[PDB]
């Protein structure tokens, strides 16, 4: 295989995220497990508001709640950067521009901690609007999908890319978030570079019936295409 860390991606991986976050200064964590398997490039999670009540959209903050678990095509395993990382991980930062509204700034380290791939998260979220489509709660829960574009960024060692969401508003239009992501190894093992090419991503939003906490569970297939 073209690089160590893909081997650790053969079969199911068990997941745990951890956000904290605070958005106009309401504050809020957010606790998730689940199951990656990057053959099928199938991730299952389920998230809890661990501080109760989540002050923004659960569609909004799925993009930032791990894409090593991306299938990539046998002719396109040497662009795969996220599981060249591993098991030392990456750092993984981005800025989401909500059109008309505010922003959020997220930085994350995702990595091996034992057998568990973990994704740990923090969010700022700046100049929102108290009764716009976020804070106001004015979103469609139910599901989207898009691609990332992935370019390399050989001065920093890592890779960039850049995204739309359109999350539907309810009665409404879509709200976009506009994505620019970086991405850098935290070791200092060699790293795959990748051609210019995307992950089209599916996103499902569900609720477990049996949870009476704030919570999502996702449904989310993850494949790299575009060479
Ligand atoms: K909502």
């Amino acid at each position: 295989m073209t690089s160590k860390g893909e081997e650790l991606f053969t079969g199911v991986v068990p997941i745990l995220v951890e956000l904290d976050g605070d958005v106009n200064g309401h504050k809020f964590s957010v606790s998730g497990e689940g199951e990656g398997d990057a053959t099928y490039g199938k991730l299952t999670l389920k998230f809890i508001c661990t501080t109760g009540k989540l002050p923004v959209p659960w569609p909004t903050l799925v993009t930032t709640l791990v894409q090593c678990f991306a299938r990539y095509p046998d002719h396109m395993k040497q662009h795969d950067f996220f599981k060249s990382a591993m098991p030392e991980g990456y750092v993984q930062e981005r800025t989401i521009f909500f059109k008309d509204d505010g922003n959020y700034k997220t930085r994350a380290e995702v990595k091996f901690e034992g057998d568990t791939l973990v994704n740990r998260i923090e969010l700022k979220g700046i100049d929102f609007k108290e009764d716009g489509n976020i804070l106001g709660h004015k979103l469609e829960y139910n599901y989207f999908s898009d691609n990332v574009y992935i370019t390399a960024d050989k001065q920093k060692n890592g890779i960039k890319a850049n995204f739309k969401i359109r999350h539907n508003i309810e009665d409404g239009g879509v709200q976009l978030a506009d994505h620019y992501q970086q991405n850098t190894p935290i070791g200092d093992g060699p790293v795959l570079l990748p051609d210019n090419h995307y992950l089209s991503t599916q996103s499902a939003l569900s609720k477990d019936p049996n949870e009476k906490r704030d919570h999502m569970v996702l449904l989310e297939f993850v494949t790299a295409a575009g060479i």
